[PDB]
Order: C-alpha cells, then structure tokens, then sequence
C-alpha cells in the first residue's frame, strides 16, 4: 500500500545557528484497513529516538497521511551525515527505507557580481540592478537585496541552475524607479552559503 | 491500465516558418493482453484525422510504448488553439483524455538587455557575458547567442521566472576566454518569441 517521501531542510535554516532544520519524512495511501505506521530513523546507519510523529491526517481518497519529523544539527547537516526514514507497517512485504543528505562533494564559494542597469533600460520608469551568483556548490543558496542599512524586497531571484563545470550559478534583480538610481543610492545583493566566510557575503552597486 | 503524457512543441518550432512544430500525444504501460490503442485528435473540439502514428514499440519491461504525433500549423499554436488526444484501450474503463494549448493571456514584448562582465571579474580566465530578457508573456522563449555568424555554444540560460507584474523574466549568462573579450570581439544574444517583430530580436554586446 503506502508511499513514503522524504524532504531536507531549507538552505537558511541549516545555516543560521538560530533556525532549526527539520528532515520531514512523509507517508501517504496509509490505508484505513491499517493504519499503525512505524517509523525508524539512523543516523550515518546509527538509530535515534528523537524524532516527532505528528497525528495522522485524513485524505479526500480515503487514505491517511502521517507525518514523522527529525530535527538535524546543522554541523551534522553540512558535515554530510545521511538520515535514514524507514517506514513498517502490516500492508508492506518489506519495511520501505528512505536516505536524504546534504547533495555530495566539495562546497564551493559563491562569486558575487554586481551589474548595473544597461543604458537601453534607462530608457524606462523602473530599472534592473543585477546581481549575478556564480561557481557556487551545493546549490543551496539565500540570495537577499538592501539599501542604506535597509531590505529592499521588489526582486526576484532565478533559481540555481547548473553551469558547465557542476558549478551552479543564479541572478538575482532587483527593480527600482530610476530616479532612486540616478541618485547615486548605493544598493548591495546579499548572499547566504555554506562555503561563504560567516555563511555571509554582500557587494554593492550604485551609478 | 496504460497511462498518456502530452507534450507541447518547442517555442522555437511554433515561431519560425522554416520548422515544423508536432504536439506529441505518449501511451506508456499498454499490456500484451490488451496491446491494440486507438488515438482520436480533436482542434478546439473538432475532431482532425491528420495524425502520424506509430506502431507500437516494445520496452525493456515488456510493455508496449505508442505514440502519435499530430503536425500543428505555426499560426494555429500561436492562435490559441486547444489540441485533445484522446486514447483508447481495452483495458480502460474510459478513454483518457488530454488537452495541451498555449498558456492564456495577452502576449508581451520582452525588452532584452545585454551586460557586460564586472570588473572583479576581470581577474579570471574566463568572464560572464549577461543578456536581460524581460517584461515577456507567455513564457514560451528561446534565447542564444552569436559571435560572428557562428553559434556559441557556452551559456546557460535560467528558466523563464515570474515577475511581480505577472509577466516573465530570465537571464543567459554566455562564458567566454578573457582574452576574446578583450579583443574587442562583438557577441549576440538573440531571442525569439511571438510578441517580437518577425518573432526575432538581437542584441548586441562587446568592450567599450
Ligand atoms: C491520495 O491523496 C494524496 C494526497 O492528496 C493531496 O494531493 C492533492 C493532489 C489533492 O488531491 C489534495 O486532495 C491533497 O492535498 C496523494 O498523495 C500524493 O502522492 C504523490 C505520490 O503518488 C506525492 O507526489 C510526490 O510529490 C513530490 C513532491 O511533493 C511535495 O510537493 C508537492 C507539490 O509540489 C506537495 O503537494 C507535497 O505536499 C510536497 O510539498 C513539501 O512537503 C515537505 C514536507 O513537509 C516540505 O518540506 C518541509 O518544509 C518545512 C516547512 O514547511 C520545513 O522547511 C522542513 O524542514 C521541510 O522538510 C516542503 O516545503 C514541501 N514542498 C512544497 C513544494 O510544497 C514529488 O517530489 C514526487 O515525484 C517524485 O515521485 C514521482 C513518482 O511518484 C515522479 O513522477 C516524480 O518525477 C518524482 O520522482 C522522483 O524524481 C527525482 C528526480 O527529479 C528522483 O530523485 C532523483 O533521481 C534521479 C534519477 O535516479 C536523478 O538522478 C536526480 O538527480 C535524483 O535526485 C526521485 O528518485 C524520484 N522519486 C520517486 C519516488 O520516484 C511525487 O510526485 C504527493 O506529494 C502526495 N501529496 C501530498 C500532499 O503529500 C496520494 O497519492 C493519493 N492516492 C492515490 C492512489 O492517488
Ligand atoms: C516501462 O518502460 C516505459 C518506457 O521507459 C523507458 O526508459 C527506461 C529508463 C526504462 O524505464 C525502460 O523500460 C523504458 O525503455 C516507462 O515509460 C515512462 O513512464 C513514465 C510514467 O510512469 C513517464 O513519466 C513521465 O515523464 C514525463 C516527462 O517525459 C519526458 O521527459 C523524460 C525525461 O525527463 C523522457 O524520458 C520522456 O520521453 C519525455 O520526453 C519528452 O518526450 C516528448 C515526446 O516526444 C518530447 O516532446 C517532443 O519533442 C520533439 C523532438 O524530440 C518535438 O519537439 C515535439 O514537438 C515534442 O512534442 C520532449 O522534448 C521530451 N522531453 C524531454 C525533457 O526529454 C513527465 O512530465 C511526467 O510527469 C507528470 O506525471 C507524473 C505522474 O506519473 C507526476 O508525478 C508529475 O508531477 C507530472 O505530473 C504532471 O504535472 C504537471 C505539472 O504542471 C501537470 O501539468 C500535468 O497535468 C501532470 N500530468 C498528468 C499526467 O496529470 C511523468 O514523470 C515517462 O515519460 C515514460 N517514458 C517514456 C520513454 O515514455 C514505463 O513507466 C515503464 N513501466 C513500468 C511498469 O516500469
């Protein structure tokens, strides 16, 4: 019967010694005929007893929902240790067994550019400050804009995409009227990563 | 039973008359048992008989694969019309049915801007040539870029990205020797879409 997907935490809350990072194990068609689900976790194969199962939820196609939470240390996270979700229950021939970590290899450190409007865009009411993340590994990332020691939060950021070395890189704009540009404001594109000094970069950009 | 996957064609296809834009209607999991499918392809729900469809082809897994492809006019994907494949087999209790068309709303012109490298990264061995295309709807786009006629081959282009005003943006970052752009060597993005005049715009980028 039953499905299991396992999920990480988000880039930031592994980062920042103030979040807490969850690995969320997740087990759907729980048939109501049975419905005890088990959970085991491990560790780098080693079993803990601190994980949280949530009460199971009823589903629209007559099937539950449950729910298993582990909490993580981020050294652990960043360090690479595997968790291992491994679901029992009576209508399954084998226990299903889950593994997530951090994705594998050596991290490596964002570059960060920043890239003023072009003088064809100055053309408009509102211009695109640019913000250009490259040679980063893995592809977790923050990516946040401010100006003056203040957010500014009318950007968008692309998503990670893969570079030709494994590298990953993204953009991030920001869009701004372009008289606040033509001020000489100075803004800055902030970056968190594993591989950053503090987990913590910023550049700026002004005219 | 069997399971049905329907497939667009590429935005390049549907924008330039030299290609032939296919939608393509896949029929996975069909059994030996009951192996024979049957496609029916309707146009705004107007039955069409048009189709190319092929015989079946057994997989690794010992089912059988079935596909048809239905050739679609240019203007008629750009138009808006709604493609259905319908697909038949025994072993259904209904055929399934499914519908591909153009994303809806109004189309817009993306503005398409190119940015130089940084000048921090002037100390590398390669540099990161930017082209900005934004302000754009529907999201369908096809972005590369030239240098002298010939095709370069190493960018990298994000998915396109919705903006804040509901239009969409992304960016293609082209890597390139340090030196060709110290040469003073000119390089092209160009962009096809069908809110652009002759579907085609080309921006161009180089030192100084
Ligand atoms: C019944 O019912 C149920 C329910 O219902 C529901 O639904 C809907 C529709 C409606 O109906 C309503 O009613 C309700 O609501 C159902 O269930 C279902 O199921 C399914 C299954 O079947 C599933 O699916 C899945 O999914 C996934 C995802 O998911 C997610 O998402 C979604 C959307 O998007 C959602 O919905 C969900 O929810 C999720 O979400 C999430 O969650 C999480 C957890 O919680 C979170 O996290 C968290 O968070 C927190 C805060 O909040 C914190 O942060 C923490 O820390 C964390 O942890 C998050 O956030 C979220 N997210 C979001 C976004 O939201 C997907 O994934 C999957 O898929 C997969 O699978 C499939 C098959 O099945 C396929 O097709 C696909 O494709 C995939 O696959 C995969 O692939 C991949 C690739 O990519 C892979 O990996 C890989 O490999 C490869 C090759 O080898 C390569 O190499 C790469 O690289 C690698 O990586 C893998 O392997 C695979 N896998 C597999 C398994 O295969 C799926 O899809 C769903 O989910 C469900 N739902 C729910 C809700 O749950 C059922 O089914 C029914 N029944 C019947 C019979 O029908
Ligand atoms: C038995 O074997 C079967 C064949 O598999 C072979 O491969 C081996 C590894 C091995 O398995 C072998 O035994 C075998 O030889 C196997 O069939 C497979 O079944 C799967 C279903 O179980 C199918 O999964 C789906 O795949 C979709 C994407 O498919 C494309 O991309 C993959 C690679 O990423 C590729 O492998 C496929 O061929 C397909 O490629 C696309 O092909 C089209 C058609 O040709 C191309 O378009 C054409 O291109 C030409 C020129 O080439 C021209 O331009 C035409 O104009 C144009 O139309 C594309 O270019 C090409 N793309 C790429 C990238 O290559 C997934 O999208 C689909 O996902 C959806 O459904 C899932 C549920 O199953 C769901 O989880 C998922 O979220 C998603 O759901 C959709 O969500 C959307 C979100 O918005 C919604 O909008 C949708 O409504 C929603 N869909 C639905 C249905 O609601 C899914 O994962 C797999 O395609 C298929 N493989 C083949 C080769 O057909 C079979 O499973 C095996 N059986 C058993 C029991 O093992």
């Amino acid at each position: 019967g039953p499905s299991v997907f396992l999920f990480p935490p988000k880039p930031k809350d592994t980062l920042m010694i103030s979040r807490t990072p969850e690995v969320t194990c997740v087990v759907v068609d729980v048939s109501h005929e049975d419905p005890e689900v088990k959970f085991n976790w491990y560790v780098d194969g080693v079993e803990v007893h601190n994980a949280k199962t949530k009460p199971r939820e009823e589903q629209y196609n007559s099937t539950y929902r449950v729910v298993s939470v582990l909490t993580v240390l981020h050294q652990d996270w960043l360090n690479g240790k595997e968790y291992k979700c491994k679901v029992s229950n009576k209508a399954l021939p084998a226990p299903i067994e889950k593994t997530i970590s951090k994705a594998k290899g050596q991290p490596r450190e964002p570059q960060v550019y920043t890239l003023p409007p072009s003088r064809d865009e100055l053309t408009k009411n509102q211009v695109s400050l640019t913000c250009l993340v490259k040679g980063f590994y893995p592809s977790d990332i923050a990516v946040e804009w401010e100006s003056n020691g203040q957010p500014e939060n009318n950007y968008k950021t692309t998503p990670p995409v893969l570079d030709s070395d494994g590298s990953f890189f993204l953009y991030s704009k920001l869009t701004v009227d372009k008289s606040r540009w033509q001020q000489g404001n100075v803004f800055s594109c902030s970056v968190m990563h594993e591989a950053l000094h503090n987990h913590y970069t910023q550049k700026s950009l002004s005219l």
